[PDB]
C-alpha cells in the first residue's frame, strides 16, 4: 500500500470548496498527480478549470464542470462533493492538509521510483548497455 | 532472477588461473564484490593476494591459499579449480570476459540500491533525510 | 436521463429568494421554460411577478404569491422554499447557476429536436423542411 | 423497422440492367448509400462503375464487375441478377421506382440523423462548449437537407 | 480453389461471334484459343476462326458442319449447346466486352499456373531460378 | 517441409564461433533472413555484432550478447552454443556450409515468391497486378 493520506486529500478538496483563497494557498503546494485517488485527481482538475476561468468553485459549479466531462458518476456525483465539504470546519488549514498531501506524494514517487529501478535492474532498456541502463535508473531517482 | 553470468565468471577466473596478463587485465575492471557465486570471490582474492605478492597464481598455488584461509573444500576443492581453467574459452580474452561480470555486477547494485529506496520511501511514510540517503544509495 | 441539473435550478431559485441582485444576474440568462421541474417554473414566475412589481421576493412573500396564485402546496410549500435556501452555496453566484441551468436546457432542446425528426421521418419536403426548422430552431 | 421500399429496389435494379437509359434515369435521382439492402448498393455501384466507364451493364458484365470486388459470392451470384431482371417487364419505370427508393432514402437518413442528434444532446460538452456540441447536430441535417 | 474463369463471359463471347462478323474481329485483337477455360470453348473458337479466314460466314449450322467434320461436334454438346451459346450472349455487338473478361480471367489463370510451377521448381532439389523467372516474366 | 539444412546451419555457426577468419567466409555467402530457423538467425546476429566492434566471438561472449538482446533463453541458453561448437571438429568447411544454407534460402525464397504470386491471381483485381507478381520474382532472382 502507497504512501499516501486520503483524509488530507478529502480536507484539502472541501477546503478548496469552500474558499476562493484556500484554493490560491493549495496551488502554492500541489500538482496535479499528486492526489493518489484518481477521483480526487478529477475534482481538483476541475476546480483548478474553473478557478482559472475565473469563475466560483462551489459544489454546484464543480459538479457541473465534471458532468461536463463525463466524470460525474466516477467520482460518486454531487452527494461525494457534499461528503467532502464535511471532513472540515473551514477551509483555512488547507495549505497545511495540502503539505501532507505533497509530503505523501514524494514517499510515494520514491516508492514508485525505487520499484523502476529494480525492473532496469532484471531487465535492462530494451537491450541497451549497462551504461545507458543505469543513467536511467538513476535519472528515475533524480525525477522524484 | 539476480543479474549474473555464470560461465564469464568461470572464465575471467579460469583465464586468470592460466595467464598472468590476464590477472593484469581483469584488475582494471573487477572487485571481488563484483562476483555473484562466493565461492568465486574467494578464489579472486586468492588469486590477488598471491600476484601482490609475486607469487604465480596457478590452480596449485591458489589451493594452498585457499587451504591456509580454510576455504578450500568451501570453494568445491581442487576438482572446481580445474572446472575453472577447462572452462575459459581463451585466456587471452579475460578483460572481455570481466567486463560481462562488471556489467552484471553494476545491474545487482541496481536491484539493492532500488530495493533500499523502496525501504526509505516506507520508513519515511512513518521526510528530507529519506529523499536525501536514496540518492546517495542510486547516485553511488 | 433528460439532460438537466436540479442542484443547479435549486441554486439559482435559492439565490434569487435571497438576493435582489440576484434576480437581476439570472434573468440576463434564463426563461421559466429552462427549468425541468414545473415546480421550479411556478417558484421563479412568482419570485419575476413580485420582482416586476417592485415587490421584496423572499421565502416569506414569495410563498404568499404561491399561496394566491393555488399553486403553494403544488411546489411543496414552505418547507420546499427553505430547501432551496438552504442549497444554494453563495447567492452573488446565481447567474454562475443559471448558466449551468441555461446549457442544460439547450440540451434537453437538442435531445427532444432529435426525438421529433425521429417521429418526422416515419410520418409520410413537407417533412424535411418542419425537420430543419426544429434543429436550427435549438 | 427503417423507411424502406425493397421491391422497389429490385425493380431499379432489374431495369438498370436491361437498358442504358434507364440508368440514366436513376443517377438523376438517387446517390450513394440510398438503398437499404447492401447487396442492392453492392449491384448498383458495380453498375455505376461500369456506366461512369462508357462499358455496358448487363448480367454478364456486372456479374464480373461484382466478382472483382469479391462481392459476386455476397449476393448470390449471376442467378440473383438474373432474378432482379425477372422482377420487371421494361425499363421504362426505372424512374418511377428511384424516387421510391430515393424517398424511403430521405426518410431514413432523417431518422438517422435524428437518432444522432439525440445521441449529441444525451452526450453533451464531452469536449466543448455546448455550442459545438449543437453545431454537429446541424452539420447532420445539413447532410440529410 | 476454382481456377480464375467467367463460363458465362465464355459462352457470351462465342454466342456473339456466331451472331456478328464484326464481333469476331473485335475478339480477334482481344483474346487465343487458350484464353479459353473449357476444352469445349476452345473447340469451337477455332471452328469460328478457320472459317472466318476463310472469308466464310460463322453462324450455329455453318460451325456445327466444320466442328463435325473435325470429329468434335459430340465432345462439345452438339447442336443444342451451340444454341445454349446463342441464347446466352445478352447483347452480339458487347462481343469485345465479354472478350475482356475472358482475357482478364485467363492472366490471372496464368499467374497461378506460374507461380505453381515456381513453387514446384522450388522443392524440385540458379536453374530453377532463371525457369521460374521465365515463367513469371512470359505470363 | 521449406528448403532448409539444419545441420548445416549448426555446422556455420559453430564454424564462426571457432574461428573469427570463419565469419568472414560466412558473410561472404549469407545475408539476413537467410536462416530458416529463428533462433540460428539470432546467433549469427550476435556474432557479426561483436565481430563489427571488433570483440571476440565465443560461447562466452555472444551468450551474453544475446542476454542483453533478451534473446538467450531463446536460444536454449548457453549450453546450446556449447551443442553448436560439438557439430563441427574445425571451422575449416564454415564456407561450404554456409553456402548450402545460402542456397536452400535462395529456394525457399522461391517457394514463399511463387506463393504469393498464387496469391495476386486468385486475388485479383489487371497490369498492376502483373507487375506486383514479378516485383516478387525480380527480388528472389
Amino acid at each position: 500500500q502507497p504512501p499516501q493520506d486520503l483524509a488530507a486529500e478529502q480536507s484539502v478538496l472541501g477546503g478548496m470548496l469552500l474558499s476562493k483563497d484556500a484554493i490560491a494557498d493549495v496551488l502554492e503546494r500541489l500538482r496535479p498527480g499528486d492526489f493518489y485517488r484518481p477521483a480526487h485527481q478529477n475534482v481538483y482538475d476541475a476546480i483548478l478549470d474553473l478557478y482559472g476561468r475565473g469563475e466560483p468553485a462551489d459544489a454546484v459549479t464543480v459538479a457541473a464542470e465534471l458532468d461536463r466531462r463525463g466524470l460525474l458518476r466516477r467520482i460518486g456525483g454531487a452527494p461525494y462533493l457534499h461528503t467532502l465539504i464535511s471532513t472540515v470546519p473551514t477551509a483555512a488549514n488547507a495549505g497545511y492538509y495540502a503539505s501532507i498531501v505533497a509530503e505523501k506524494a514524494l514517499l510515494r514517487r520514491l516508492v514508485e521510483a525505487g520499484t523502476r529501478v529494480v525492473q532496469y535492474g532484471y531487465a535492462g532498456a530494451e537491450g541497451a548497455d549497462v551504461a545507458e541502463v543505469v543513467d536511467r535508473a538513476q535519472a528515475e531517482i533524480y525525477d522524484v
